[PDB]
Formats: structure tokens, sequence, C-alpha cells
């Protein structure tokens, strides 16, 4: 006869017969605290520098969260006033990034679960814009491909599932990312885009998409094929338009159709908020759209999820409104400011080469390096990343992909709420392992598990 | 210079500094009232009688998705116990409908945002399935075809979005679902599969997947040709285990490959809760599968979104755990009598012809009715629709799709919380209406538009 | 051939349990015991019927929510008003805000530091309090005089319904001036006509509940003063500042309406009003010790000494007392005059904008020097621009606001007027959405003719 | 120059400015904390046995109660519900007190904010019932009297604001309260007619409806003067229905047309709730009621307040709902119980005569005793009262009215919240106390202010 501890009573155990259905009622208090319990096994990420969605926690967000609970994005009839906050969202965003401004007062956009629903809603209007083109031109449209470079894994979703063919220009040691040369070799008649990361996952470097725009202003000019791009900015875009607004990626440039990122990343909006903006009515295909009859009359949809919480975007309305500019401005910068002063602090501690030192001209705020080539300091990263976990850290070190598939990094992500102290505490725990690692020769080349990179 | 009451300061309009990103910074608490303050003019949709989804309130459930705010599904490494109750939920599922139980303890599943998310899945490895059993008899793929009755909306994105042409049997009068003859007709050797609606959205009745299924069986006898199906129970999914076991439209037949619910609908978890359940291993193909690289190995995902909340997840389970079989049988029933009591009383108040009568063996809990045919009662459904807004109910009046574009109906949903007390005061304004519109008969036939339909 | 699985009783789909229904057995007191955390969410669950009233334009009252007032309330639930002995910290409490109001309304400065007034719970009672000791001077007046005391007469315009009650409930004649088109107010030529020796007090209203114009009481007081020179007889006045009372000192304190004039022997207001307390609090001071017979205040002992009350209610709670308390001490007159303006602001800019949208005759544009923050309108004689103020008032519900139109009393009682309110929390935002709600629902009810004369039903008036 | 220790800031006094309105703004949550810190001045109350109102807190009474803090009772329009469950507590309260089954199926009764606005309001119906009557004969109406025992203050107050003759039937040792006898030595034509106490404030005892109705029968047939009764139930309405449901007090006994009662006494309400029923139609006049335009029609309002919150019938329904009979049968029991406890022991604690003692079938539950005449055992209770004040409890001693003016007693009034070891504590109290003033014989004689008395 099993007890429970807590409820001075039967064991009700959620492991046994978690296998089917539960036939039985259960107090519902009693429900609440078994899988209260529970929780306390996860993470609070606080400590984990692998991530990059928001992990800090604002009592307003909180409360908007909680009064948003079932405040259904989709239903404009019932819930307006989310409606409304939605779209100032969207104008907001496409003001951020020099969207042409709209001719009727409202810009072409949309809200998305996060940055993968963005990209392939991104990635649809590409292709059917390319297939719109090429059967106007009497051509085949059966083997569209797209050119990119060491991109997010969403792209080889949307590549899979739409079956466009993904020509995707290798990591390789000291060229990590899509140039123009490579760019141009990949390009034909049958590239319905090109895809630049604005903030690469692997490494947090930028993308820079006017090098890129450039060679397909020359390559229209010497093959008079006309490639469009779509900026995929899952983090950059609400990096560099605050600290870094010389840097032209965004619509400033002709080609480029449409972007995205992530409101939970950079945006610091909660989990579940993503944006997809176009330039304009022609950059997104009418046949994509879909009309849903409301009392006010009907509206137009682009997406691919229906029912949804407006929670989220409410809560990205309520960072946009109390920060403005100048408040994300001082934000981001002191996230460059953490990421900045680690860098420059880890590089005096082994024998590193540095793939990202967190400046704001080159990618988001993160440091990224590797052991020099042939050193051999008694550690590999697995190992240094094995320690650092006994510390509560969660640093990841993994292998590039690609032609860089030999080479090991460990890379850190400067979030939201790690700030300077956070940064000297885990500089405290990097020198105290790197003392365990030289007095324990023996754990040298032991630990060989890559770690999650994808966000 | 402009004033506001609440704060005492010079004012802010959220919709003068709405059409750009704001220059500066506001104090949090001051945007949190602005926005607050705006919320309080979306509906609390306890009202609504248009909707599916949940929006009855429950404490421990608010909690949950509380603590869950910042809680990444897709990040298994720090989130392992919230990864583990997801598991469960899948396995808990995949029993309810009779899944094979799984070799290695674990079902052929995944979670999503909606319904929307989880038909495409299926709708996707439809379109593989057929594929690759048509390359296998050296057959052309270009023509894929779908096979229908008046499926939601998701449907018609789905086809578009994926390239497959949707061959809707049109709602007509006499004839509003997919019928045997009917279906057969639509049927050929390019056909991906049929979908059933287990609650079609329009009027609440169910589309009998087994009569289809005997069709579908006669016609590989007859032809060779061997066509699977995919059971959209959107709705249904979590009412008819429950309170009609013995209608068979679940795994239990051979030829269902699939099947997906609406967590946040009759699942009773709150609002971005969706289900997909594969038969076993091989109904889903594997080049649609990716693995994502963590310490403990790695785990296949199969979904559109990538990072997202899990709490709606870990809220899903809570209610599981709480009711049981026992538990469901008696809150669906609860909703069914309700329905059903309403179809009673309605019928006694006008000239009515009932599509949907709310009982357990033929649908959803719905009432779905329209006006006897060349009766006139000196209103239209509109008319009466537009007086019940008056009163604070939404009650929606809309058209069939299809040839009976026609027939205008009226629809009430009875979810959680609309309870009998509750039913008996529409009734009250109901009879009030339909008085105030005899007494004011220049009211007929002013009101004019479609109210939202789609859930 | 069955294929379900029911069960033989009504059920919830809440509570997975047996059905219990408030509406049968509403009819006797219940039988049994049902678990208390379930008749709170029955009832809980019943109260999300109820409206909200952010797009509610019909009433006066405060609907904002301020998290220290919910505080403030939760903490008072059980503090008893009467009970000075228990909670002398809200006797306290209560006695500052006397002064305050006292002192507000320009009082002669009291001899022991210590206003003559009272809280109440509303307007209701402040007026019926003050009517009994306008009743009571003049009684004790006349039997001096020995004349007759048996028919009292009170002078008024436009009054709210509690005159109306105090006159019947008290057994005085209510001589209530009648509104007529171009002159809806009690005017002083009209005044001096209802005056004679069983006037006990002429009521101005200052404020009124119809329309939002202020009745001047200085051009009335000025009436009085030559009507006791030419007949001897001398008539107290009583201002209803309902909601006049917590606008003027602090948008137009050069209006002369309150204690400056020797004739206003008391004033009343609601603190729920643009006092900006929550429902449940109003406010009725006098000039002074004289001003309030003896007769009428009850003396009751407790530990220190007695107390004299004048009260119609005895015990009841002291939240909203604290509540107005806080709102005096965090605002003072520089944040009220802020809060106040703003308001003020809102109605000029309604009043403005609705101009433009149709043939409308203006009776209150909402100017702080004529009344409250209100807007009050009717269509011009003989235009028919296509639909009535009632038709607007429906297609505005629709869209969510209670923006009322009702006919005005006397002899305009051939008048539709359309009033809207502008209370703390209708900002400007707000504004602009209702404007775009009234121009979406012309351009309805433009496209639409036959709704024009459908609808014809009174909307709430009175608060 | 001054500072505030809490705040580190320059000090703000509320005492200065208590004199006149404040010029300046501060922080509201300063405000705030200023006021919240004044309040702790306040008693809890819960050893307060002076007291009649409830002084215990609920959780579920105060989630009400802030709930409903803007819901205006008035405003039926805009809070249609809190209109309706008004309506229902006046049918329960009808029902509960034996009204005639109401004809149309609403009894007439209203709601008020205490016994005091519910007492004037069948006074008032009282004054010009007989008028109207008298009227009708073409008989003097000038000159109007009210015959009562020893009544709270509101009748003093009644006869006052309305002018009638109170012709209060004085008390007197032996007699404390309204006999047959002396009651119709004061009854006449122009007595507006007879009101009972049902639980005597300055005592506890009921005094008894059905003995004065025989004699209102008798003196009608000798004389043909017809008198009505109403009864002032403050106390004992919430009380005998329960407890002791054979005494005939009520709508059972014809010529009681009103009965009035406080619901935040023994009705378990928080402050701010009463209650007055009319009989039928007839007993309450249409002049008195007035009619106010909604848009639902039109309601008749009998109240002296206007606006005013709905939160208390609100959490009236509340305490109906949860308990019913057998729950308010029990709740009352326990106060029965304590008080018939203290009764005993009190009694053996010194030379003490009771003028009662907690039975149910004579009172409520209060404890009342005198010392016994000449009889001195070294204190007045004055002095036992101050002695018990310094242990914190509030015991008052006072003097009773009309001609026993010689006596002083004390009064324990036994409310909800004061349990059985409360009432053990207290007995400690009262024994230290007594044998401190035995010890200091010089402490006898000194105390003497008598103490709130009235409610
Ligand atoms: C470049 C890129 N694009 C897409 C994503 C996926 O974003 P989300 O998880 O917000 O859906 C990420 C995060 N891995 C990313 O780095
Ligand atoms: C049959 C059906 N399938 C798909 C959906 C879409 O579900 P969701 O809102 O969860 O995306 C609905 C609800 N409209 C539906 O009725
Ligand atoms: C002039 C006037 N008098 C008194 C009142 C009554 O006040 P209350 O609702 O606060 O009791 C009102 C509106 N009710 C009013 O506007
Ligand atoms: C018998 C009697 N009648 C009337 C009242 C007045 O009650 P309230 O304070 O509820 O107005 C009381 C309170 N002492 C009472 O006991
Ligand atoms: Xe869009
Ligand atoms: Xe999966
Ligand atoms: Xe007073
Ligand atoms: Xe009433």
């Amino acid at each position: 006869e099993l007890l429970d501890s807590r409820f001075g009573a039967k064991s009700i155990s959620t492991i046994a017969e978690s296998k089917r259905f539960p036939l039985h009622e259960m107090r519902d208090d009693v429900a609440f605290q078994i899988i209260n319990d529970e929780l306390y096994l996860d993470g609070n990420a606080r400590q984990n520098l692998a991530t990059f969605c928001q992990t800090w926690d604002d009592e307003n967000v909180h409360k908007l969260m909680d009064l948003s609970i079932n405040k259904n994005w989709i239903d404009k009839e019932e819930y307006p006033q989310s409606a409304a906050i939605d779209l100032r969202c969207v104008n907001m965003v496409a003001d951020l990034w020099h969207a042409p401004a709209p001719k009727n007062g409202q810009a072409v956009g949309t809200n998305t679960i996060g940055s993968s629903e963005a990209c392939m809603l991104g990635g649809m209007a590409m292709k059917w814009r390319w297939r719109k083109r090429m059967e106007a031109a009497g051509k085949p449209t059966d083997k569209p491909n797209l050119v990119c470079g060491p991109v997010q894994i969403c792209w080889h979703k949307f590549a899979r599932y739409w079956d466009v063919e993904l020509r995707e220009i290798p990591m390789r040691p000291g060229q990590l990312f899509m140039d123009p040369k490579r760019m141009i070799e990949a390009c034909d008649e049958n590239t319905i885009g090109v895809v630049p990361t604005f903030g690469v996952t692997y490494t947090g470097n930028y993308e820079f998409p006017q090098p890129l725009h450039d060679a397909l202003d020359k390559f229209q000019a010497d093959t008079g094929i006309d490639i469009d791009m779509h900026i995929d900015a899952a983090s950059g875009g609400f990096l560099a338009p605050f600290v870094a607004p010389d840097i032209v990626w965004d619509f400033r440039l002709p080609r480029v159709k449409s972007i995205s990122a992530s409101g939970h990343k950079f945006g610091l909006a909660p989990l579940g908020c993503g944006w997809v903006i176009w330039r304009d009515e022609e950059a997104l295909p009418q046949e994509l759209v879909f009309n849903v009859d409301y009392l006010g009359g009907q509206i137009g949809t682009f997406a691919i999820n229906f029912s949804r919480p407006a929670g989220q975007v409410i809560a990205q309305y309520y960072e946009f409104l109390r920060l403005g500019r100048e408040g994300y401005t001082k934000v981001q910068n002191a996230s460059y400011q953490v990421a900045a002063y680690l860098a420059d602090e880890i590089a005096k501690l082994g024998p590193y080469e540095f793939i990202c030192t967190g400046r704001p001209d080159e990618g988001i705020p993160a440091v990224c390096f590797k052991l020099k080539d042939g050193e051999d300091p008694g550690y590999t990263l697995y190992d240094l990343s094995e320690r650092l976990r006994l510390r509560g850290w969660q640093v990841p070190a993994f292998t590039l992909g690609g032609e860089a598939t030999d080479i090991v990094v460990m890379r850190i992500m400067c979030r939201r709420g790690f700030e300077m102290d956070f940064a000297e505490l885990l500089l405290e725990d990097y020198k105290a392992s790197l003392k365990y690692l030289s007095d324990h020769p023996k754990l040298q080349g032991i630990a060989q598990q890559n770690s999650f990179k994808h966000t």
C-alpha cells in the first residue's frame, strides 16, 4: 500500500499508467500539485547560455499574458482591441525596417508563432513569385532551388516540405558564411531567391546583404536573371536598427522583398512571437491570402496557424511602447557590452581563435571561439563545457556544419538579464574549471557529446 | 496641452504614435495601464456562442500557464520534465483513439499549436505516402488530388500551399455532407487520401468514417486502388470516445492512417494546443522527420513551428489527469444535455428545420437550423441574430458553402461554461427578440452581413 | 441501436458533477449546504454577464480601477463607519474629509476646528438631509412668527429624482420650474414667481443630470436679495452640487456658487462622481452650527464621551471614506485640476467633432464655465438627416457603446436629446474610437433607410 | 527638514493639512502607504463583543466584494445580472419569513444599506396606509402616532424626521419590554402601527409578536380600530426561522404587513446590507414607489438611497446559496452554544441576575446580566468592563433607558467567529480581572462612562 508523503494518502503514480488514458477523476488540486512538483525538475534557464529566447521575467508581462490566456488572435470580432494592437505592431516593425510607406496606411505583414512560420511564409511567397514569372515566360517550374548560407533548420524543413532544392553554401575554414562569389556560382534561372542570415545561429556573425545585393545586380546585368532576396533576420532584425543603423540590410535594398525575425529573441517578446513583413502588396502573391468573413466585413490572412493566443502580441506591444528606439538602444547596448567584455577576458585565458566577439557592427551579442589550430592546452572545449555544467552553466560546445565538420567551437549567447555581474561569475567559474582541468590531466579527451545548438 | 485623467500627466495617445516605431521610453507601469485599459474593450466571450475554443477560466490552469511562460517546448535539454509531460500526452491521445499499442513504448504523434498545423502535417504525410507508392508503380506524381466534404479553411490552405487539387464534395440541399456515392465518383489513382470531418465546422454534424470506409474497400476490390484516410476530428476527437464509444471512426479502421484534433476545443486545453497521431511508424514517412542533436542523444520532430511555450501541453496534461475517462464523459455529457435542450426548446418557437439537434450520436454539442422552406415568420435569421447581439449574445447567422450558398443558418455552439442556467437565459432573450421583431415588422430583411463562422 | 454512453441525470460541465441551478431554487430559500468554492464559482460565472461600464457613457459614477483603491477597500470591508470606538482611526479620517470638503467650498472657518457636515452613502442621502434641515429652519422661523406651517413648498429646476422623492416622503410641495425650449433652466424671473412665505428654500442644481449645464446660483442669489427688499421674506438656498461640486473649484474657481454667497446654507455633492471616490460616498456641508437645527442631531454614547449624528443610515462600511481620503491626499488642488481638465478636454473635442457630422443644436458643449464634462445635443428643428437619435443610439450599442437618447422633462417633453458623459478613464484615444463608430453608424443608417423611426425606448438617464 | 523614516524623504504629515484641502500631488504609492499605516490603529473587532455586525473574514467574500467595487445596484441596464441576483434575494427572504406566495412570481421587497433604511421604509409605508384609510373615512390625518417598546435609535429618528409621535412603552425593572397591557393603553385611531422589536438591542430578548397580535385583535373587536404591525427583526430575522421555527412572529400573523432585518448581522452578509419585505402588493402604497426608465422596460424603486455598490447583495446571495437552511441552522446553533455556555459560566463567578442567557426561544445569542440588588462584590460592571479592556476585550457596561435608569448591565454579543475557544479565553481573562479587582479594592467605583451600546 504505497502512500504519498505530500498528501498523507494513497499514492497516485504519474509514471504507472502514463501509457493509457487515465480511467478516473482525481481531485483538481492534487492534480495541480503533482504536476507542479514535477516541474521543479525543469531548469530556469538563467544559467543557460545556449538559448536565444527570452528567459527574464517582468511582472507586467506575466499580467498581460494572464489576461490574455483565452484571447483568440484569429477572432477579430470578439477581440477587436487585440486585433487593433496586432496591426499596430505590424506597422511598427515595418517602419523599423524601412518598409516603403504603405498606400492605405497599413503595412503588408503578419504576426507568427516564431521565426519558423515566418520563414516558411517568406519561402512560399518567393516560390510563388518565381513560379508566376516562369509560367508567364513559358518555362519548366518543377525544379526550384534556394541559395543560402549556414541556415537555421527551418530552411531545411521549408526545402523538404515544399520540394525546393537547397543550395546551401557550405561552411569552410576561413570562409564560414555565404560570400558573393559562391552565391553567384550557385544561382541560375531556377533560383527562387537568395536568403542571407542576419545573425548566423552557429556563430553569431552577420551575413551582410549589401555586398550580396551588389553581386545580384551585376548578375542581372550579365545574364538578365532577376533574383530577389529574403532576409532571415531571426535575431539581427531587432538588433541592428538600434545599435548599428548604418548597416544596410533591410528594405532600403530594392531586392529585399521580405524580412522575418523573432519577437521572442531580441525583440524581447515572450515565447510564441515572430514577424514577417513584405515590402508591399506586390511582394505577396494574392493566391496565398485567404479572406475570412467577419461582422465588420472580411479580412485576409496569410498564416499557417488559425486559432491561437493573442498574449504574445500584446506583450510585444508592451515592450515596443515602453522602450521605443531610445529604450531598445540602451537594452541591446547592455548585452553587447557584456558580450564584448566576456570576449576580451576569455581571450586571456587560453590559446583561442575567435569567430565572433560581440561587436555590434559584425553580429549579435555572442562570443564564439575555437582552439587555435594544432595547439593543445590539455583539454577540449567539450571538456571545459562539462566542467562548467557542474557549476550550473550551459555553455555549448559543438562542431560546425559543411566542410568545417572538423572544427569544434564554444559559443556564448548574451541575452536580457545576463548582466555584467553574472558574466563576472561565469568568469570565476570558467577560471576554476581551467584550474581543475590542469590539476587533472586524465580528464582530457573524455567528453564527446555535442550540445543543443539550434535556438 | 493635453492631459490624461488616469495619470494626471501629459497625455500619451497610442492612436497618434501608432504608425511608426516609438522614439521615447515611457514608465513601465504606465505602458501597462495604457494597454490594460484598452483590453477592457475586448469581449469576454462568455456570451459568445460562435466559438469552439475554451473560454472558461480555472485557477489551476492560470497557475500552470503562468509558471510555463518561458518553458520552451523544443528545448528538451533545459526543460526535460516538460518534454516528459508532452510525450505522455502523445501516448494518452494515441490510446484514446485506439492506436496499435506501440512497439518501443512511444506512440507516433506530435503536439501542435492547433488543428491547422495538425492537418497540414497529416496532409503532408498523405502526400508523401501516396508519392512513394506511385513512384514504385512507375507512375506520374504531378497531379495529386484530395477528396473531402465541407472542410474547415485549413484544408483549403493545405491544398493551395502544397499543390494538391482539392475535390470538395459541394454542400447541397438534402445533401450537406460527403456521402459514399459522391466520394467514390471523385476518387481516382491520384487521390492522396480522403478526409472526413468528424464534426463539421459549419453545422456540427459528424461525417461518419465507417460507411466511407466500406466504399473505399469496395473501390479497391473494383479497381485495385488503395486509398487511405485521415480524420479531421478537430472537435469530435474529444467527444465521441467518451459519449459515443460505439461509433467506429478511429484507428479501429485499417484505412485511417492518422487523426488530428484540437486540445483547445473539446479536449479542454487552453488556446494553442492541437494533436495529430499516426497509426504507426510506417504511416509517417521518415523523410519528414527532423532530428535535432541534444546532450542525452537526439529526438525527432515533425512540426512546422520550432520554439514555442510548453504551458498548453502542461495544462492539457492537467485536464487529462484530473478528469480521466470518467470525468470527460461527465463533462461532455453536460454540454450535450444543454444543446439538446436548446434544440428542443427553440423548435417550439418558430417555423425551423433542423440540420443538427445536438445529439451525441449525430455530432458535436451544437444546434444548427434554418427557416423552413417557403415559410416567412416576419424576420430572417440575420435579423434575429442582430436583436440577440443587443442583449449581449453572439449567435451567428451565415450561409452555407457549395450549392447550399442560398441557405442561411443559425448555429449555436455549446462549450464548457455555457451551462443549463445560461441556456435558460438565452431562451428568455430569444423569446424577447421574437416579440420585438413581431412588434416592429419594418425590421425584417435589413441586416445581411454573415457572422464569423470558422471556429 | 445505441452507440452512446450517457448518464441519467443533469450534469455541469464546469464541475463534472450533478447540476445545481440558480434559477429553479431561486424561488424559495435553499434547503441544503453546497461546497463554498462551488457556490463561489457559480456566482462568479454569472457575474461575467454584467457589463464593465468602460463603454458606458450614460453614467456619472466612477468606473476606473486603481490597485490602491482596491487594497484600501479590501482592508475596510469590516470597518464600521458608525463605530467610533473600535475604529478610531477611520473616525479621524472621516472627520478630516469633512474639513477638507468644507474648506474646498469656502465654508466659514469653524470656531472649534471642526466643520459642520457629514459623509453619506451618495447624493440622494445628502439631499434629504439638506432638505430636512431646510424644512426645520423654515418651520421654526414661522412658529416664532406664529404662522401656519402645514403648507411648505420648495423651488427648484429640473432636479434629480431624489428631490421628487424628498418632496413626496416629507410632504413638501415641489414647485419645479419646467424645462421649455430655449429656457431649459430655473431662471431668476420664474424662480421669483414660485416663491412665497411657505418656500423653505430654493435648490439650484450645479450640474443638471439631463444635460450637464450649471444653474448659476449667483444671479438667483441676487433675485432672492431683491425679493427680501420688496417683501421681507427671507429665503435660503441649498446647492445640489452632485457633480459640479468637485469640478468648478478646480477648473473655474471664479464662478461664485458656494458658501461665498450668504444665502447658501448647505451644499451636497457625490464623491463617487467627480469626487473620484468609489461607489457609495456622498457629502453634505452646512455653513455653520446654526444652519443645522439641533432637533435633527442624535447623540449616542461612546467611551470617549458622546458624538452627534445626522445620518439616515447607521452601520455602514468605512471603505469609501478612506478611499475618498486617498484621492484627496494623493491629488490635492493641483492633481484634481489636472484630472478634471483632462475630462473637459475630451468633452470639448467630442463636441467639436460631432458638430461636423450632422444637423445638431448643442445644449451643452463641455466647457468648464458652463457645466460638467458632458456633451448634450438634439437634432436641429425641422431637419431630417435620415434617422433619429434613438436609431443612432441603437447602432452605437451594437458596436459596444452605451450613449443614451431620452426625452427632456416639463414642457420640453417633445425633445429627444443624446447625452455623453465624460468621466475618468474615458481618454482621448477612446473618444477617437467612439468617433469612428459614430461615423460608421451614420454610414450604416444612410445605406439602410428602413431603420429610420423604428427605435423609441428611452435609455437610463438618471446617474 | 523633517524626515520620514519609512520613505527616507521629506516628511508629509496628514495631521498638517487636515485643516484645508491639500495643495500638492504626492506619489500614489506613498499616499497609499501613509493611509495604510494609520489604519493599523483601528481595532480588528475579534475581541469586540459589543457589536452585532459581521467581523469574520472569508476569502470568497473578499473576492466577490472586490469584483463588485464598481457594480451599481441602481443601474439595472449595465449590470443586469446583479439586478437578477438582488431579485432572487428578495424572493428567498420573503419565503424565509412565510410571506404569501406572490401572484406574478416576485415578492414585494427591497434590499437596503441596513436596518436603519429598511425601518424608515416600513415606517413610511405604515404612515401612508393609515393616511389613506383615514382620508377615505373623512377623518383628520395630522396627529399620527407609533407604539413600540425599547426601540433602536432608528425609530427615534423615524419619528423626528416624519412628524410621528413616538409612544415608546418604557422599560421598568421586572418589565423590560412592550407587553400587551401597556401596548393597548397607548393605542388609538391615530396609531399608524405597533412595532415589536424581534431581538431588543439593549438586552438580546425577543419581543414576542403573537401575544401583542391577540391584544390587537381583541382591540379591533371592542372599538373597530384596525391596527397593523411592522416587525423590527434586525437581528431576530435570521435566527428564529432556523433554530426556533415555532415562534410565530412573521407573515403567518395577518396583521404583520412588513418585516425588516439586517443582512450584515445574523444574515451573515458584510456591512451594508439590509432587507425589508412587504406582505403583498397592497401593503406598499404605490405613491411611495418611483419608476425610472431603462432600456428593457422600466423598474420601480422604493429606496432612500440611489447609486450604491451591489457587492453586499452578491455576498448575501453567496451566504444563502452555500449554506441553505441546514447550514444556517448549524451556524446559528453554534453561536447559541457559545452564549449558553458563557451564561452558565459567568453565573458561577459573582452575584449576578440575568436578563438574557442565550436561549433560542427567548432571544439572540447574547448574555445580558446585572449585579444582584443590594449586593456588593467589591466592583461595578463599569470597573469590570475596564479591567477587561486592558486585556484586549470590549465588553460594554451601560444603563437601560426609561424607568430602569437605575440599572447597569453588561451585554455580550456572540457572533460568527467567536467560537467556543474564544469564550474559554474570555473566561480566563474575566477571572483574572475579578482577581485583580479583589486584590486592589481602591479601584472600586472609579470608572463611570457608558460604553457604545447601539449596534
Ligand atoms: C537564423 C534563424 N532562423 C530561424 C530560427 C528559428 O526561430 P524560432 O525558434 O523562433 O521559430 C532561428 C533560431 N534557431 C534562427 O537562428
Ligand atoms: C474541422 C476543423 N478543422 C480545422 C479547424 C482549425 O483548428 P485550429 O483553430 O485549432 O487551427 C477547425 C476549427 N475551425 C475545424 O472545425
Ligand atoms: C443633480 C443630482 N442630484 C443627486 C443625484 C443622486 O446622487 P446619487 O446617485 O449619488 O445618490 C444625481 C444623479 N444621481 C444628480 O445628478
Ligand atoms: C433592533 C435594531 N433595529 C435597527 C437597528 C439598526 O441597524 P443598522 O445599523 O443595520 O442600520 C439595529 C442595530 N442596533 C437593531 O439592533
Ligand atoms: Xe498578410
Ligand atoms: Xe513525430
Ligand atoms: Xe452632522
Ligand atoms: Xe419595492
